C-alpha cells in the first residue's frame, strides 16, 4: 500500500484523516494522494524528489496565468523552489467534475463549453509568447520523433503485428510535423482533466488538473486531445471560435490526434496503470 | 428594478442558464457582489470604483500567484465587472481553539500565511501592483481628531489622544503584504475532515504593503491574546518591539470602526465603536 508505506508523513500533512479512506492516482515520477481539499505528491524515486522544486515553481507560474479557470495551487512556501529535493508537494484540489460527451448533444451547451475551452486555450497560447513563462517551463526539441521511439520501445512488445502496423503509419506522420514551441501546452488535456460545475446552470469551467506534462509546445497537441475525446464536430466549433481552423493547424491536429491513444497507453505503461493501459491499447492487440 | 434585473444581460453571459432571481447579492465597499455557486461578480457602485476596478483585478492576479499556503479569489473574467473564484470553507469558531490540538494546528497554518505575506513584501509584482501609502497612522490620527472628537466626551477625547499619540510614535513600516482586515470572518477552513485545514482568505479590498503587526492585531482581536501568543511564538515574532506595535494598532480598532461607520453612514457601528469614548 502506497498509503500504508507513507502513513506517518500523511498523518502530519493531513492531521486526523484516516489514510485508508484516501485515494491515489499514479504518476510517472510521483504518486498523488487525494484528500478532500488538497493533493499530496509523493516522489517515487530520488530523481522524482529532485524534480518537485521545479514542479512547485511551474505550478506557481500556472496559478498566475489568465486561463479563465482554476489550477492546482502549490501550498508550499516559495523558498521550496530553491531546494535540491522535496519529500512531498501539496497542491490545492480543483472543484468540479468531467463533462461526459453526451452533454454536448445539446447545441447551446456545446457552444458554452467550446467558448470556455477557447478562453483556456487562448490564455495558454498567449502565455507561451511570454518570455518569463517560456523560461520557467520545459521546452524539449524533437519530442515527436522521440515519442515515436518510446512507443516502439515500450508499447510495441505489448501489441499485435496488426497493431504494430497501425501504429507505424500513425508514428511516421509525426516526423513531418513542424517542431512548434509557441504555446503553453497542458499535454494531457483529455476530458477527465477538465472540470466543470453544473449545479446552478449551463456548464462552467471550474479548472484543469494533471499538469505533469506541461511544456512550451504546439497548441495542436491540446486541441487533438479535445478532438480525441469529443470528436470532429465539437472540435471544429472550438477551432472556429478560437480562430484556429486554418488548414495548417488542422493538419497538425489530425496527425497528433491519431497518436493520442498511444500517448495515453505510454503514460499508463510508465505510471503502472493497468486498466488505463488496456484501454489505450484497444485496437492494437 | 434592482441589481439582478438591471445587470441581467451581463449575468446571462457570465452565468449562462443561471436564473438570476436565485442568486444572492451583498452590499460591499463600493462594490455590489453577485454570488453564484463557484464564483462572484463584482460590479462597481460608484464611478470611482469603476475606474479603480482594472487595478483591483491586477492585485487579485498578483495575490493568486503568491505562496501563502492557501487559496485566494482568482480573477476568472474582467470587462465594467470582475469575476472572482469563490474560496471554499467557513470561518473557525473561537470555541474550536479550546482543543489544544486544534489550537496548535490552526496556529501553525496562520504562521505559513503570515510568512508568505511577509516574504511577498519583497516581490516585484507585489511592490509594483499593491498600494504602499506613507504616513498611514498620522493621516488616520488627523482623520479621528477631525471627525470623531466632536462626537466624544472630554474623557473619551483624552483616552483617544493617548492612543493616537502612541500610534504617531510607531515606525512607518512597509515590509509585508498586509491583508488589512484579517479577522476570523475572512479566513476560511475545511472542518470535519480531520483537524481544521486552512482553505483560503477572502476580502482583500484593503490590501497593501505595510506592517504585519496590523494583521497580527486582527488575529488577536478575533481569537484573543492566548491564541495570538501561540502564533507569535511559533512564527518567531514574540519579541518586545513587535508586541508593542501590535498592542498599539490593536488599541485603535474601535476608533477605526467608528471612523469607517461615521463615513459610511452606519449608525450602529458608530455607536458601538464610540462605546468607551462618550
Amino acid at each position: 500500500g502506497i498509503l500504508q508505506a507513507n502513513r506517518v508523513l500523511l498523518s502530519r500533512l493531513l492531521p486526523g484523516v484516516e489514510p485508508e479512506g484516501l485515494t491515489v492516482r499514479h504518476g510517472q515520477f510521483h504518486q498523488v494522494v487525494i484528500a478532500s481539499d488538497r493533493v499530496v505528491c509523493l516522489p517515487r524515486t530520488a530523481a522524482a524528489a529532485a524534480r518537485l522544486p521545479r514542479r512547485a515553481a511551474v505550478m506557481r507560474v500556472l496559478a498566475g496565468l489568465d486561463l479563465g479557470c482554476r489550477t492546482p495551487r502549490p501550498l508550499c512556501e516559495g523558498s521550496a523552489e530553491g531546494a535540491v529535493e522535496l519529500p512531498f508537494l501539496v497542491l490545492s484540489r480543483v472543484p468540479g467534475a468531467p463533462l461526459e460527451a453526451d452533454a454536448l448533444e445539446d447545441s447551446k451547451v456545446a457552444e458554452v463549453v467550446a467558448a470556455q475551452y477557447v478562453t483556456l486555450l487562448s490564455g495558454l497560447a498567449s502565455a507561451g509568447a511570454d518570455e518569463k513563462v517560456r523560461a520557467a517551463l520545459p521546452a524539449p526539441q524533437g519530442r515527436w520523433r522521440q515519442f515515436a521511439a518510446d512507443v516502439r520501445a515500450e508499447l510495441f512488445p505489448l501489441m499485435s503485428d496488426g497493431g504494430c502496423r497501425q501504429a507505424e503509419r500513425e508514428l511516421a506522420a509525426l516526423d513531418s510535423l513542424p517542431d512548434i514551441t509557441e504555446a503553453v501546452v497542458h499535454g494531457n488535456l483529455g476530458a477527465e482533466n477538465v472540470l466543470w460545475v453544473r449545479d446552478d446552470g449551463l456548464p462552467r469551467l471550474s479548472g484543469v488538473i494533471d499538469w505533469d506534462e506541461v511544456s512550451i509546445g504546439d497548441p495542436a497537441e491540446d486541441l487533438a486531445a479535445i478532438g480525441a475525446g469529443y470528436g470532429k464536430d465539437f472540435l471544429d466549433q472550438v477551432l472556429t471560435l478560437g480562430g484556429w481552423s486554418d488548414r495548417r493547424m488542422a493538419t497538425r491536429i489530425a496527425t497528433i490526434r491519431a497518436t493520442f491513444a498511444l500517448q495515453q497507453a505510454l503514460s499508463a505503461c510508465r505510471d503502472g496503470d493497468e486498466e488505463e493501459l488496456a484501454d489505450g491499447l484497444t485496437g492494437y492487440r
